[PDB]
């Protein structure tokens, strides 16, 4: 149902990914750690 675009920022405790994607960690413009989806 619902799911977290991918290249989008997703969290640990919220819904997956979409087209079968994956929660990873990452860099924002900012420069602090977050979590992106990635197919």
């Amino acid at each position: 149902g619902s799911c977290v675009p991918v290249d989008q920022p997703c969290s640990l405790n919220t819904q997956p990914c979409c087209d079968d994607a994956t929660c990873t960690q990452e860099r924002n413009e900012n420069g602090h750690t977050v979590y992106y989806c990635r197919a």
